[PDB]
């Protein structure tokens, strides 16, 4: 049972973390068919999803993607400091799988 | 999988983007039956809605559509700089597809 | 297809547009059995009630109700200025319709 | 229909209010079992919960207790001054029925 | 009931009080399948999780978990002090059972 987001990361495939240190520069989503993400860019560029919820997923992590968009965007409207997100890099943009906020 | 609002746009028929780059001048919303949505504009006019669930949308659409109602109203209330929003324009007002926000 | 709340507002019988331009005063919210609903009033006197969902209400306006019971909370949080509420005035107090918010 | 909360609360048996005009102290929140609940302090030692959904409940108030538990976690964070509480009296702590907020 | 978080933490097996008086230094979560969980920390390196739902928990607990996850997260963001944290002392990291806020 993790103690933090490295160890969380650790226990799947296709992952890596990035460590940001930073707020999110830009939230993006969309409701459209087919397309209802999220997408967040910090200001170097780099660029994070939060998938389409499909096949791939499990039905217990339906509602950790909603809380997920729910966070990204009140980070961003906070100007919360991002530390560490845990993405899956077999997609792009890399899909998250958590974040960590940290000061 | 598109990186951002433009490329996420260019996806759909009947779309275009707006590129606001400006706060929400008002919001509103409904729960008056068959008129259960919000309507935004901004500064310069533009008018733009959060369709009513109908026929049109797929069921993954729904609780996208919820979400878009509540960035819009906290969008709103913190001022946050919206910097495009892609449309459908085949509906007056234009209807929300997707939303972009940065400083 | 309205562009606004007024003309939202006189596609329905029995309403009015009140024209506030004013943060919410009072909120209050009961959770008793039967008098699932909130209340909110103005400084000039003014009092509202987001009504308790029943029969007179379809289906697709229980989640507006809800939704609009979460704006009322926060706008009054905020301090958010009402620009005008829609009502029905064939109740008492006036139940909202729908709210606009404008700086 | 009532104006305010001292009307709305004056509807039922076994209810007082409370006149705190003030904000909450302390906000405790619990997910153990059988106890899931919110208890508020308020500075002068009062103490008031938001039971736990039971028998007691019928089914219009089960939104309206999560609702509630939303409205004291956003009002402590926010330090919102708390006009009345509406209490049923036949429960230790009193139990929370109806909320205002002005001031 | 209980009229605290130290005597609700009481009434359960294998559980303790831990007070920080403290805001919460990093929060953590994860959409990942199977552990679909927050994280938290203090500065002084004490750290809890709230738990993956799973069979030892009840149905009722299940609302419950989520809205501590949406109480830690905004906690988090707004710097607001944890007095605070009744937990399952055995599961590692700690898992949270209630949390108090004061200060």
């Amino acid at each position: 049972t993790p103690q933090n987001i490295t160890d969380l990361c650790a226990e799947y495939h296709n992952t890596q973390i990035h460590t940001l240190n930073d707020k999110i520069f830009s939230y993006t989503e969309s409701l459209a068919g087919k397309r209802e993400m999220a997408i967040i860019t910090f200001k170097n560029g780099a660029t994070f999803q939060v998938e389409v919820p499909g096949s791939q997923h499990i039905d217990s992590q339906k509602k950790a993607i909603e809380r997920m968009k729910d966070t990204l965007r009140i980070a961003y409207l906070t100007e919360a400091k991002v530390e560490k997100l845990c993405v899956w890099n077999n997609k792009t943009p890399h899909a998250i799988a958590a974040i960590s906020m940290a000061n």
